[PDB]
């Protein structure tokens, strides 16, 4: 007879679809940080500020593409959040295509932000990782010199 | 009836191979000639060596 607890395997079945669901997003989340991560080893080179809208809203825009449920998760809530707070390389990083960028202006700005750099290879990553919205006043004194 | 060119048959046979070969050929040049196209879109000044 052994008459079994069948919530135990509903459980399993609930969590089960649930886990797809998490699946699902996790791998649209994992498309949204790779084209983070291009937008982030890009060193400057040739990308424009409304490029950068450009790419803003078009995360913004398939992250909203959601189902419900996959909407409703607090992974969604995380990464939608981090779009906004987020929505500014756009607005301060025209000082590095400006004429006023020059070489002992890397210096005092490397004093500013009190990281190291390589001259040769200049990623905007560790730029982005030096939070400009942290280092707001900062760097914005640098421009304003 | 009479003797058919086999001059004609292996000038057909000669070009068909070449053909496929240069196929070849242009489908790895393509390639090349794309991405060494989109390489050099950018004007590569900052991208490491």
């Amino acid at each position: 007879d052994t008459g079994l607890l069948s919530g135990s395997e509903e459980r399993v079945q609930v969590a089960l679809e649930e886990l797809q669901d998490l699946k699902g997003v996790w791998s649209e989340l994992s498309k949204v940080w790779e084209q983070i991560d291009q937008m982030k080893e890009q060193p400057w080179v040739s990308v424009q500020p409304r490029k950068l809208r450009q790419n803003l809203d078009a995360l913004l825009n398939q992250l909203k593409s959601f189902p419900a449920r996959l909407r409703q998760y607090a992974s969604y809530e995380f990464v939608q959040r981090l779009l906004k707070g987020y929505m500014k390389i756009n607005m301060l990083v025209i000082e590095l295509k400006s004429e006023a960028l020059k070489d002992r202006h890397w210096k005092q700005l490397m004093k500013r932000l009190h990281v190291n750099w390589v001259v040769s290879e200049l990623t905007l990553g560790q730029i982005w990782d030096v939070d400009l919205q942290k280092n707001e006043a900062i760097v914005k004194d640098v421009l304003l010199v």
